[PDB]
């Protein structure tokens, strides 16, 4: 049958995927913590957050992953009363670490650009992260416990958490559990994440056309009022408005830069130029705003602004700060990125049976031989997110790349 045929052949790909986050997630959570002690310039606050959640997934590996790997391939439970209510308690405590780490980071990347405006701020949010999590972990050692089934000579040790509980409060916890996963160690996270993230890039971008402004036109804080009424009248333009559609925010800003030079009117004199723009044949035009009065008598400014075209990038007028910000925020968002996707099977899986499991035998078995497979896939990626993270920054990270090459290739 489906559910005997899929729990075997899980049984051996769970080991082998199990088995390779407890070296990988070893070795990369160790090292981890290892250049951000040893690099003194790696210290900074939202290394620290990411120092912590590595200190935390690899609390998870040791303790939990060699039992859960024993715990699938056999059906009885040896490792006692206290691993049971250990087990547990250090698997949502650890998720829960990083769920909050990962929402004090995107925190901090919306903060580090806002315009409002700190290093005893992240000591206080580690403090936070670690207490919260394992408070709220703890209804995990607190209802799991062992069974213990005898019956024609055959013992049989289990550790669940009934659905039946003592207290009114563990009752309550052990019936919302499913969806309190759900809500708390997923929507929370990915919700929060996405709030800052796009309030970060909204506030990044107004940074950085200020500062564009800032290099091209050379003390005067109405810059912001002056771009919104700029676009405004770009959108009222029928030349400008569909070319500046088609553009992404950072060549919107390259159009507004030349408004401001020239007005709307001249902008509108590139009818060639702007037209192949549309059609996003950036090198193209790149070429023919090269060869252009606009160009002949400002050529610095011509440069920087057909290149940002070009780029698509800020790299013609991002500083030195600027571009550290932007290489940190991208850091703190891969992780945000990996967490959802590792996330993502297990938790559809989770609801997916919450929610249409309607117990009928014709339906069931079909949809639950899926859900199964699903439900393993999810559990697989989850151990991954706990070794993920090494791999991520090494990826994404130049200055992670270089710490972690120094620390191990030589
Ligand atoms: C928040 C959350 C939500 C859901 C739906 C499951 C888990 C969970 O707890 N899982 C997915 C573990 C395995 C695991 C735990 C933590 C990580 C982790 C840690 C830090 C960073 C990133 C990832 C990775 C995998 C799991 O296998 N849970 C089992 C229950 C279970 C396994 N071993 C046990 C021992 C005693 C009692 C229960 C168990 C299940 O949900 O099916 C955690
Ligand atoms: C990068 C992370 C990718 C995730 C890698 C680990 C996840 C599971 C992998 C393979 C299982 C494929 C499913 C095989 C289902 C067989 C079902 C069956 O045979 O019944
Ligand atoms: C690196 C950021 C700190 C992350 C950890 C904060 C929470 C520690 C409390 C319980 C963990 C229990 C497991 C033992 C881990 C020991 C961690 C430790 O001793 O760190 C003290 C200090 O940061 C060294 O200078
Ligand atoms: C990954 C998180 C690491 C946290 C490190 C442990 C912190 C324990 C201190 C207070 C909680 C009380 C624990 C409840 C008892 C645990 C289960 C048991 O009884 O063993
Ligand atoms: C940064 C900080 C983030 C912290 C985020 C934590 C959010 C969830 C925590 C607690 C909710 C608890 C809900 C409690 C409902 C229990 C039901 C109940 O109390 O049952 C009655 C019983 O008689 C009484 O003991
Ligand atoms: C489900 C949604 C809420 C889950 C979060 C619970 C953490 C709330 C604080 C947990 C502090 C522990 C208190 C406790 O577990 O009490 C047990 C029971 O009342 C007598 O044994
Ligand atoms: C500072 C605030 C931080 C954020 C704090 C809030 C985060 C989400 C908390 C609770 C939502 C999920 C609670 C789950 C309650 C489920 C109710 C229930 O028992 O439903 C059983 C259902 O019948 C079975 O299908
Ligand atoms: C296996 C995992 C592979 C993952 C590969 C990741 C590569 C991304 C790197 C840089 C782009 C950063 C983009 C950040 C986008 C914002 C993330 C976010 O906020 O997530 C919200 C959540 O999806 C609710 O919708
Ligand atoms: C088995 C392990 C499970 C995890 C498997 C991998 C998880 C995440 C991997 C990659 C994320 C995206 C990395 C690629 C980002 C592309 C942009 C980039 O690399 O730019 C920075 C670089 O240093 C130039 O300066």
């Amino acid at each position: 049958q489906g559910p005997i045929e899929i729990k075997e052949t899980f049984k051996y790909i769970n080991t082998v995927v199990s088995c390779l986050v407890f070296v990988l997630g070893i070795i990369g959570n160790s090292t981890l913590l290892y250049i951000i002690y040893k690099n003194k310039c790696m210290r900074n606050g939202p290394n620290i957050l990411i120092a912590s959640l590595a200190l935390g997934d690899l609390l998870h590996i040791v303790i939990d992953i060699p039992i859960n790997v024993y715990k699938l391939l056999a059906e009885d439970w040896p490792f006692g009363a206290e691993m049971c209510k250990l087990v547990p308690f250090i698997q949502k405590a650890s998720v829960g670490i990083t769920v909050l780490s990962l929402c004090a980071l995107s925190i901090d990347r919306y903060r580090a650009v806002a315009s409002w405006s700190v290093p005893k701020w992240t000591a206080v949010e580690i403090v936070l992260i670690w207490v919260v999590s394992v408070v709220l972990a703890v209804p995990e050692a607190i209802g799991f416990d062992i069974i213990t089934m005898d019956y024609k000579g055959s013992y049989l040790r289990i550790c669940l958490l009934h659905p039946v509980q003592k207290t009114a409060f563990m009752q309550f916890y052990a019936t919302a559990k499913d969806w309190w996963l759900f809500s708390f160690y997923f929507c929370l996270p990915l919700a929060i994440t996405a709030f800052f993230y796009t309030l970060m890039t909204c506030e990044m971008l107004r940074k950085n056309i200020f500062e564009m402004l800032r290099i091209d036109e050379g003390a005067e804080k109405l810059f912001n009022q002056d771009v919104d009424a700029a676009v405004r009248g770009i959108l009222r333009n029928a030349k400008l408005k569909p070319v500046y559609d088609s553009l992404d925010a950072v060549r919107r800003a390259a159009l507004i830069n030349m408004v401001f030079q020239m007005g709307e009117t001249g902008v509108a004199g590139f009818t060639n130029s702007l037209r192949m723009l549309q059609q996003k044949r950036w090198d193209e035009a790149a070429v023919n705003l090269a060869k252009s009065r606009w160009y002949n008598q400002t050529p610095n400014r011509a440069k920087r602004v057909i290149t940002t075209f070009r780029t698509g990038t800020w790299d013609a007028y991002l500083n030195d700060h600027l571009k550290q910000r932007r290489e940190v925020a991208k850091t703190v968002f891969c992780l945000v990125l990996v967490f959802a996707l590792c996330w993502l099977p297990l938790h559809l899986a989770r609801i997916l049976k919450l929610t249409l499991y309607n117990q009928n035998d014709p339906n069931r078995c079909e949809l639950l031989s899926f859900l199964l497979v699903l439900d393993y896939i999810g559990i697989n990626m989850a151990s991954l997110n706990s070794c993920a993270n090494p791999i991520a920054l090494y990826l994404v990270s130049k200055r992670f790349k270089n710490a972690f090459k120094s620390a191990l290739c030589c």
